[PDB]
Protein backbone atom coordinates (compact mmCIF):
# COMPACT_ATOMS: atom_id res chain seq x y z
CA UNK A 1 0.00 0.00 0.00
CA UNK A 2 1.24 3.55 -0.85
CA UNK A 3 3.18 3.69 -3.97
CA UNK A 4 5.25 6.77 -2.88
CA UNK A 5 6.00 5.26 0.69
CA UNK A 6 10.18 5.74 0.71
CA UNK A 7 12.28 4.77 3.84
CA UNK A 8 11.98 3.30 6.97
CA UNK A 9 9.11 3.91 9.48
CA UNK A 10 10.48 6.86 11.37
CA UNK A 11 11.28 8.51 14.78
CA UNK A 12 11.16 11.31 15.92
CA UNK A 13 15.44 11.21 16.69
CA UNK A 14 15.73 10.09 12.74
CA UNK A 15 13.86 12.97 11.48
CA UNK A 16 16.64 15.54 13.72
CA UNK A 17 19.27 14.75 11.42
CA UNK A 18 20.30 13.62 7.47
CA UNK A 19 18.07 10.62 6.35
CA UNK A 20 18.55 6.94 5.07
CA UNK A 21 19.64 8.45 0.77
CA UNK A 22 22.76 9.44 0.12
CA UNK A 23 22.91 12.95 -1.13
CA UNK A 24 24.67 14.16 -4.26
CA UNK A 25 24.39 18.06 -5.72
CA UNK A 26 23.78 20.16 -8.98
CA UNK A 27 25.06 23.27 -9.10
CA UNK A 28 22.53 25.53 -11.49
CA UNK A 29 24.84 27.93 -12.46
CA UNK A 30 22.63 31.55 -12.36
CA UNK A 31 23.34 32.05 -16.09
CA UNK A 32 21.92 28.92 -17.01
CA UNK A 33 18.13 29.79 -16.20
CA UNK A 34 15.75 32.06 -16.76
CA UNK A 35 13.39 33.18 -14.75
CA UNK A 36 15.62 32.79 -11.12
CA UNK A 37 18.82 33.16 -10.31
CA UNK A 38 20.41 29.54 -9.87
CA UNK A 39 20.58 27.55 -6.72
CA UNK A 40 21.59 24.10 -5.74
CA UNK A 41 19.95 20.78 -6.14
CA UNK A 42 20.50 18.39 -3.26
CA UNK A 43 18.81 15.29 -4.90
CA UNK A 44 18.87 11.35 -3.64
CA UNK A 45 21.46 8.74 -5.71
CA UNK A 46 22.25 5.66 -5.06
CA UNK A 47 18.95 4.47 -5.59
CA UNK A 48 16.59 3.63 -8.20
CA UNK A 49 13.50 5.03 -6.72
CA UNK A 50 11.87 8.70 -7.54
CA UNK A 51 11.10 11.53 -5.65
CA UNK A 52 8.90 13.84 -4.85
CA UNK A 53 10.15 17.42 -5.75
CA UNK A 54 10.54 20.83 -3.85
CA UNK A 55 11.85 24.13 -4.31
CA UNK A 56 12.91 26.77 -1.84
CA UNK A 57 13.49 30.60 -1.24
CA UNK A 58 15.72 31.92 1.25
CA UNK A 59 14.88 35.02 2.51
CA UNK A 60 15.64 38.97 1.92
CA UNK A 61 19.52 39.82 0.96
CA UNK A 62 20.41 35.65 1.80
CA UNK A 63 21.92 32.99 -0.24
CA UNK A 64 20.91 29.26 -1.11
CA UNK A 65 23.59 28.58 1.29
CA UNK A 66 21.39 29.97 3.88
CA UNK A 67 18.99 26.84 3.55
CA UNK A 68 21.86 24.53 2.35
CA UNK A 69 21.34 22.21 5.70
CA UNK A 70 17.54 22.44 5.27
CA UNK A 71 17.48 20.97 1.62
CA UNK A 72 20.31 18.81 1.80
CA UNK A 73 18.33 17.41 5.18
CA UNK A 74 14.79 17.27 2.78
CA UNK A 75 16.62 15.19 -0.06
CA UNK A 76 18.65 12.62 2.36
CA UNK A 77 14.87 11.48 3.50
CA UNK A 78 13.98 11.55 0.24
CA UNK A 79 13.34 14.14 -2.09
CA UNK A 80 14.70 16.07 -5.18
CA UNK A 81 15.18 19.84 -4.12
CA UNK A 82 16.24 22.96 -5.88
CA UNK A 83 17.18 25.55 -2.89
CA UNK A 84 17.42 29.04 -5.38
CA UNK A 85 18.81 32.05 -5.68
CA UNK A 86 17.32 34.88 -6.57
CA UNK A 87 17.64 37.40 -9.34
CA UNK A 88 18.42 39.93 -6.87
CA UNK A 89 19.06 39.48 -3.48
CA UNK A 90 16.93 42.48 -2.88
CA UNK A 91 13.82 40.84 -4.66
CA UNK A 92 10.20 40.87 -2.78
CA UNK A 93 7.82 37.86 -1.83
CA UNK A 94 6.10 38.36 -5.05
CA UNK A 95 8.95 38.03 -7.15
CA UNK A 96 10.55 34.98 -5.12
CA UNK A 97 7.30 33.31 -6.16
CA UNK A 98 7.81 33.93 -9.73
CA UNK A 99 11.25 32.89 -9.31
CA UNK A 100 9.60 29.62 -7.88
CA UNK A 101 7.54 28.70 -10.25
CA UNK A 102 10.55 28.80 -12.75
CA UNK A 103 12.61 26.78 -10.72
CA UNK A 104 9.79 24.43 -10.46
CA UNK A 105 9.52 24.63 -14.46
CA UNK A 106 13.11 24.29 -14.73
CA UNK A 107 13.31 20.91 -12.10
CA UNK A 108 10.93 18.95 -14.07
CA UNK A 109 11.58 20.19 -17.68
CA UNK A 110 15.38 21.47 -18.28
CA UNK A 111 17.89 19.87 -14.88
CA UNK A 112 20.57 17.22 -15.58
CA UNK A 113 19.46 13.53 -16.53
CA UNK A 114 20.67 12.44 -13.21
CA UNK A 115 18.45 15.12 -11.48
CA UNK A 116 15.13 14.21 -13.78
CA UNK A 117 16.15 10.18 -13.06
CA UNK A 118 15.08 10.86 -9.42
CA UNK A 119 11.99 13.34 -9.82
CA UNK A 120 8.22 12.50 -10.08
CA UNK A 121 7.46 15.97 -11.66
CA UNK A 122 3.53 14.79 -10.74
CA UNK A 123 4.39 15.58 -7.17
CA UNK A 124 5.50 19.11 -6.32
CA UNK A 125 5.97 21.29 -3.39
CA UNK A 126 7.40 24.81 -2.38
CA UNK A 127 8.92 26.15 1.16
CA UNK A 128 10.99 29.32 1.72
CA UNK A 129 11.99 31.87 4.59
CA UNK A 130 11.09 35.16 5.47
CA UNK A 131 10.03 36.91 2.06
CA UNK A 132 10.92 33.19 0.69
CA UNK A 133 8.08 32.24 2.86
CA UNK A 134 5.49 34.86 1.74
CA UNK A 135 6.37 33.86 -2.13
CA UNK A 136 5.54 30.36 -0.69
CA UNK A 137 2.00 31.62 0.23
CA UNK A 138 1.79 33.45 -3.21
CA UNK A 139 2.65 30.88 -4.98
CA UNK A 140 0.70 28.23 -3.42
CA UNK A 141 -2.12 30.16 -3.95
CA UNK A 142 -1.76 30.75 -7.47
CA UNK A 143 -0.58 26.93 -8.19
CA UNK A 144 -3.01 25.35 -6.34
CA UNK A 145 -1.45 21.71 -8.20
CA UNK A 146 1.28 22.06 -5.33
CA UNK A 147 1.21 19.28 -3.09
CA UNK A 148 2.34 20.99 0.00
CA UNK A 149 3.61 24.74 1.28
CA UNK A 150 6.08 25.16 4.56
CA UNK A 151 6.19 29.31 5.08
CA UNK A 152 9.66 29.89 7.38
CA UNK A 153 9.15 32.69 9.64
CA UNK A 154 7.12 34.26 6.93
CA UNK A 155 6.81 37.97 5.60
CA UNK A 156 4.42 39.43 3.21
CA UNK A 157 2.35 42.36 3.29
CA UNK A 158 -1.03 40.56 1.69
CA UNK A 159 -2.27 38.56 4.70
CA UNK A 160 -4.59 36.40 2.84
CA UNK A 161 -3.89 33.48 0.55
CA UNK A 162 -6.83 31.52 -0.72
CA UNK A 163 -4.83 28.11 -1.32
CA UNK A 164 -6.18 24.57 -1.17
CA UNK A 165 -2.50 23.58 -0.87
CA UNK A 166 -1.49 22.13 3.07
CA UNK A 167 0.38 24.81 4.45
CA UNK A 168 2.62 24.27 7.68
CA UNK A 169 4.00 27.73 8.57
CA UNK A 170 7.17 27.88 11.27
CA UNK A 171 6.76 30.90 13.45
CA UNK A 172 10.17 31.95 15.62
CA UNK A 173 8.51 33.69 18.96
CA UNK A 174 11.29 36.01 18.94
CA UNK A 175 11.39 37.01 15.86
CA UNK A 176 11.57 40.91 15.45
CA UNK A 177 12.15 40.95 11.69
CA UNK A 178 8.72 39.37 10.42
CA UNK A 179 6.90 39.60 13.97
CA UNK A 180 4.58 36.45 14.36
CA UNK A 181 1.67 38.61 15.18
CA UNK A 182 1.83 40.84 12.07
CA UNK A 183 2.77 38.17 9.65
CA UNK A 184 2.58 34.00 10.62
CA UNK A 185 -0.48 34.35 12.88
CA UNK A 186 -2.88 36.21 10.35
CA UNK A 187 -1.18 34.57 7.42
CA UNK A 188 -2.29 31.28 9.54
CA UNK A 189 -5.88 32.20 10.66
CA UNK A 190 -6.82 33.92 7.01
CA UNK A 191 -6.04 30.44 5.06
CA UNK A 192 -9.58 29.09 4.13
CA UNK A 193 -10.68 27.39 7.03
CA UNK A 194 -11.53 23.78 4.50
CA UNK A 195 -7.28 23.53 4.11
CA UNK A 196 -5.33 21.56 6.03
CA UNK A 197 -3.19 23.88 8.26
CA UNK A 198 -0.57 23.67 11.27
CA UNK A 199 1.24 26.63 12.35
CA UNK A 200 4.09 26.13 15.13
CA UNK A 201 5.54 28.75 17.16
CA UNK A 202 9.25 28.10 18.44
CA UNK A 203 10.28 29.05 21.76
CA UNK A 204 13.16 31.88 22.22
CA UNK A 205 13.67 31.43 18.15
CA UNK A 206 14.76 34.68 16.34
CA UNK A 207 14.06 35.20 12.31
CA UNK A 208 17.64 33.22 11.86
CA UNK A 209 16.30 30.15 13.53
CA UNK A 210 15.86 28.57 9.54
CA UNK A 211 19.48 29.82 9.10
CA UNK A 212 21.09 26.82 10.74
CA UNK A 213 20.50 22.81 11.82
CA UNK A 214 16.88 22.95 13.64
CA UNK A 215 15.34 20.01 15.11
CA UNK A 216 12.03 21.19 15.20
CA UNK A 217 12.19 22.61 11.77
CA UNK A 218 13.47 19.22 10.73
CA UNK A 219 10.70 17.54 11.87
CA UNK A 220 7.36 19.47 10.70
CA UNK A 221 9.10 20.26 7.48
CA UNK A 222 9.83 16.59 6.60
CA UNK A 223 7.10 15.21 8.45
CA UNK A 224 4.71 17.82 6.31
CA UNK A 225 6.43 17.15 3.40
CA UNK A 226 6.17 13.72 3.85
CA UNK A 227 2.47 13.61 4.45
CA UNK A 228 1.20 15.47 1.22
CA UNK A 229 4.08 14.82 -0.81
CA UNK A 230 4.07 11.01 -0.16
CA UNK A 231 0.80 10.37 1.26
CA UNK A 232 2.72 9.13 3.62
CA UNK A 233 0.49 8.68 6.87
CA UNK A 234 3.70 7.42 9.03
CA UNK A 235 4.22 10.81 9.55
CA UNK A 236 0.95 11.71 11.13
CA UNK A 237 2.15 10.66 14.63
CA UNK A 238 4.22 14.09 14.40
CA UNK A 239 2.05 16.64 13.42
CA UNK A 240 -1.25 15.27 15.76
CA UNK A 241 -1.72 15.20 19.60
CA UNK A 242 1.36 17.86 19.58
CA UNK A 243 3.43 18.01 22.91
CA UNK A 244 6.54 19.34 22.05
CA UNK A 245 8.13 21.57 24.46
CA UNK A 246 10.41 23.29 21.53
CA UNK A 247 7.09 25.44 20.78
CA UNK A 248 5.54 27.87 22.30
CA UNK A 249 2.30 28.14 20.20
CA UNK A 250 0.23 25.33 18.43
CA UNK A 251 -2.56 25.78 16.41
CA UNK A 252 -4.75 23.81 13.40
CA UNK A 253 -7.47 22.62 12.12
CA UNK A 254 -6.76 18.92 12.18
CA UNK A 255 -7.69 17.82 8.62
CA UNK A 256 -4.54 16.06 8.78
CA UNK A 257 -5.92 13.53 11.76
CL1 LIG B 1 19.25 33.73 -14.45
Amino acid sequence: SNPYQRGPNPTRSALTADGPFSVATYTVSRLSVSGFGGGVIYYPTGTSYTFGGIAMSPGYTADASSLAWLGRRLASHGFVVLVINTNSRFDGPDSRASQLSAALNYLRTSSPSAVRARLDANRLAVAGHSMGGGGTLRIAEQNPSLKAAVPLTPWHTDKTFNTSVPVLIVGAEADTVAPVSQHAIPFYQNLPSTTPKVYVELCNASHIAPNSNNAAISVYTISWMKLWVDNDTRYRQFLCNVNDPALCDFRTNNRHC
